[PDB]
């Protein structure tokens, strides 16, 4: 639909989370890993992996934090997809959004235009099968929490965006 | 709709090709180039930038041969296009059909499931876009021509898609 590398593809943990989002989701909150970068399949799906590591071993969350993922390889890599509530956002915004990381810090480097692309991609094959509503609106993640998140030259950028609100 | 590497990313050179399709089209016909794989955004560019070499420079051709280049980075390569008859499968399937080909030798090698995934959701943003018929039918390069494309192994896989038609 948005080719999304699967949970099982990039080798993740098995989720254990059981709360779900109330389809379809008014809000996407734009976040940056401040993890490594990553601009091959290969390493991306290690990074991916890692994050969830962190999350999972580290934090002891029920799976890697985020909805899905974005590489500097263009892909997106499956999170906790399109039905499960997130921890990206805080208690107030993650039952009420799908959260979208790309994957690096992103506040002296700007993602590559295919990054943008998937994520792009990504939310309008979310409106596709539903699960976004057709007038969602995009908060970046230091709109919601007090964070540095997305990293200024891709807060910059997703300003731009149809469907951003301040 | 759907995510696909444009022509200026992967350094193209202008198109001189003018004849265009008619709206919608009922066929597609996939291929293997038979030259080198990649698997990395930046070599996969290469590679549309090489097979364009041949087809304009060796062949004479006014384009890249195909309408859209499938890399195993998952990427989709923007070749002439939804709109712009192509030269891939010969004069009688030229004109009627849109021609997406795998960078590659599928011979020996599967594509990789992202390969695969980004052909698929390609043909979903055809029909969504209405480039092709809802009921748009898949065909083998070696069903409509006397070749080995798109190769033994990838043959195999397209001969499995629900809109694959001998
Ligand atoms: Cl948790």
């Amino acid at each position: 639909c948005g080719s999304i590398v699967p949970r099982r593809e990039w080798r993740a943990l098995a989720s254990e989370c059981r709360e779900r989002l109330t389809r379809p989701v008014r809000y996407v909150v734009v976040s940056h890993t401040a993890g490594s970068h990553c601009d091959t399949p290969a390493s991306c799906a290690q990074q991916a992996q890692n994050v969830q590591s962190y999350h999972v071993r580290n934090l002891g969350w029920c799976d890697v934090g985020y909805n899905f993922l974005i590489g500097e390889d263009g892909l997106v890599y499956e999170g906790r997809g399109w039905n499960i509530k997130g921890a990206h956002a805080g208690p107030t915004w993650n039952p009420i959004s799908i959260g979208i990381s790309f994957m690096g810090n992103y506040m002296n480097r700007v993602p590559p235009p295919r990054a943008l692309r998937a994520a792009q991609n990504l939310l309008a094959c979310g409106v596709a099968l539903g699960a976004l509503r057709s007038n969602y609106e995009v908060k970046g993640h230091r709109d919601v929490q007090p964070t540095l998140s997305p990293g200024d030259r891709l807060y910059e950028i997703i300003q731009t965006w149809s469907h951003y609100r301040a």
